[PDB]
């Protein structure tokens, strides 16, 4: 409340490691369906159903420009990433297998990093 703070945690570094697990993020093989954004042009059904897309490239240039204000909103953009993926793909498909890897890949990585 007004003059009564729980201690400083340092954020000085959350900047650089999020870009730094984003990188994992990206080069890691099961990457290739969310490197880019959907094309809303050529996959039906996308535009309407997919509230809010999310793809690496998107949150490399959010985050490149100051658009994350904390690095929670940055975990939300990710997790966006593979609730997206859940919403439009089977479970039992190659994009859908690649979705549950990289949340689980991602949620190591945080885990790890900040908790």
């Amino acid at each position: 409340s007004m003059s009564v703070k729980k201690p400083k945690r340092d954020d000085s570094k959350d900047l650089a490691l999020c870009s730094m697990i984003l990188t994992e993020m990206e080069t890691h093989e099961d990457a290739w369906p969310f490197l880019l954004p959907v094309n809303l042009k050529l996959v039906p059904g996308y535009k309407k159903v997919i509230k809010k897309p999310m793809d690496f490239s998107t949150i490399r240039e959010k985050l490149s420009s100051g658009q994350y204000p904390n690095l929670e909103t940055f975990a939300l953009d990710v997790r966006l990433v593979f609730d997206n993926c859940e919403t439009f793909n089977e479970d039992d498909s190659d994009i859908g297998r690649a979705g549950h890897n990289m949340r689980k890949y991602f949620e190591k990585k945080w885990t790890d990093t900040f908790k």
